[PDB]
């Protein structure tokens, strides 16, 4: 359970955009729902420690609604590789011995691409267009007040790529509480992923406040009180 | 009884959707019946240790009402490999000295495969399509309160593909209890099956809650108390 | 008595869908009475620690009435080997040593097929169709209150395959308890099955409700109490 | 966590500019949006002993607004390189021994070019353009007092170059204080960017001092107290 796919969206994203706002794809298969325009929930947000995450939605604000101009081709050429091994011990007094020997070997030559929703192409759509009130998706999450939020900009593989990952682990108990209990649990997996194109690696996000009567807009003040559903 | 087909469909999940939705399948021949808008059965539902199961059921959506447009590609390459090989120990006070070692290779360098009905499709099916309420089987169901659900979006291997599985074990008793039962099982089995092309290895689901009269629909909010025939 | 088709039944069950419907099938000739349509009894059911089983009845149910739309071709590759040698010794007071040394090794590369009755195909026999009231055989059903069952689906070998499996076991008595026998008992049996195109391999089974007057179904509910006379 | 990209452009700073102006560009994606004329947010402004940083926005001055003359090409061509390696050590009285050793190469030899929107161009756009003041963006700006600043020249990559960076650490613990917690961390990372042609590196800064009504400048003097918004 230390994943493939995660784990190279996170690596991509702290060599790529720290800081902020690019969080990983957790879901591989969903990218075709983290697309730009798409929407997301909130799902165990950031800390200072940790990294907000959200989930799929089957709508996106085209479809909720009553513009394709998806406008960057930033590309890039990650190339990440390591091997962490790790050994610990512990030696406590029922001669409870315990060690634990685990390894990991990672592997990704991978190309990047960037999209970006036109600010202008966005607010003439939520210029002209505006929303429906009757559309039985939201209405259960203004029902439930959800705080749903928005994708803005994608970061897709601008072609098909592979990834590797392989692991192993070796972990030794000797305990004479238990009869002598002296054992030894192991593994050694691999794993090889064929990540195809467009699938989303990064996505950004960004909130979706609508308004009582019944517009609505996507500010750049995020505030932490800041509500979709009022 | 370290299955093939279950551990599969287990590992490709943890690699591809964590954290939730994508349940695997046990049975593998009732795919066909695993497909996209098809009925399961609670059957053990999840936990936060467990991962929640269901079963087949004979009668999907379209035939129990009185709109084929399954989208997406979203292609996969899944090369899992392992070898865990596990040794424990018992040496308690009557001589009694247990001794374990099992072991277990698996391989699948298969393909993925994800569908997906079109939110606009449903919604427009449970729009104009309306239920029956004299069929037999939804009639014995609302009878007993199953609380049935559904499958939105399904999982497939795009081509025909085999698995490997083998496993070994070796467990010996030394108990001067009984005339010195000094004892030795042991196997080595191996197993080889070939996932046929359209075996669904994944899949998701979906609540079917049905209002009194007599129409229907599948929300997002799938809570805990939620119920198909009230 | 470590029969080769019961054992390659339950092996590729339990590789296949354990947790439920299917059961092997015991006796390999009677496959013909075990198609999809036809009728069992009950014959030592299920319990949490063993596995239900049926038997043969010369007469289906088209036969027993006053629709051929066998639908599936779900089709595997099950190759199933092993190894498995057990060795236990009894050393009791009155030198009474027991030793026993067995070994057994099974071999099969087969493939399999799956059938089903549509359930539409169904209810519209059950529909239309209906039942006789002076058929001898069921009279004595009814007479005797067997709660007769019902195989829906199959499980087929879409081509002729073979099995293999020898065993071999080895066991000494040193009793000085009647002028110090000493005996060894040992054998090497070997087994070779030519299983024919056709023959059902497991099977599931389905309930069949005979209302009073003088229809019946054959409901999901299959309850412990259920029964088919009366 | 020593990131490839801004480390470059650091090291191309002090190589280039010290002592002021260049900022590095912490996000790679990015660029588009630092190109010149664009907008940037405080963010950590510098220190004596810290390095000043901004973030995206996306709308530049022209767009704000209701002349392209980007004039320089002053090229360079910076080769870098180096192979830091750290050792320390700690031995403190529980035995507690601590003892990390890293290392970091680096390598890019890339080339560099720069940009800057004409002080003339300028001065006549600001003289005859003129600010709207119902733009939605810009209305939130002076909501919450931002003192948004915006980039003159930009540092830009005359051709599409790669970054390499490799990293090792080695971190061992020995502490009797829990059973002998004897444990050595390691890792070997690589990394390989591929950065695209017109990826703005270090980019300069300057206010944006809009006055009452409705018009703006950029003065030199951007004193601590200057704000955008009074």
């Amino acid at each position: 359970h230390m994943p493939v796919f995660e784990d190279v969206t996170r690596a991509l994203v702290r060599e790529l955009n720290p800081r902020g706002d690019l969080t990983p794809l957790d879901s591989l298969i969903d990218f075709k729902h983290f697309r730009p325009f798409c929407l997301v929930l909130r799902k165990r947000k950031s800390t200072l420690f940790w990294g907000a995450r959200y989930v799929r939605t089957d709508y996106t604000l085209l479809d909720l609604l009553e513009p394709s101009d998806l406008t960057d081709s930033g590309n890039f050429s990650f190339k990440n590789m390591l091997d962490v091994q790790v050994q610990g011990l512990v030696e406590v007094p029922k001669t409870v011995k315990v060690k634990g020997t685990a390894g990991l070997s990672q592997s990704s030559t991978l190309e990047v691409q960037t999209l970006s929703v036109a600010p202008s192409a966005l607010e003439n759509l939520k210029k002209e267009r505006k929303l429906s009130a009757d559309h039985s998706f939201l209405n259960e999450m203004r029902y439930h007040e959800k705080n749903l939020y928005v994708v803005m900009e994608a970061v897709e593989a601008k072609q098909e790529v592979t990834v590797e990952q392989t692991g192993n682990a070796n972990a030794i108990f000797s305990l004479p509480s238990l009869a002598l209990l002296g054992l030894q649990g192991s593994l050694n997996n691999n794993k090889a992923v064929t990540i195809p194109k467009g699938c989303v690696l990064a996505y950004r996000v960004r909130l979706l406040r609508v308004f009582l009567f019944n517009l609505w807009d996507i500010p750049y003040i995020c505030n932490d009180s800041m509500q979709t559903f009022p």
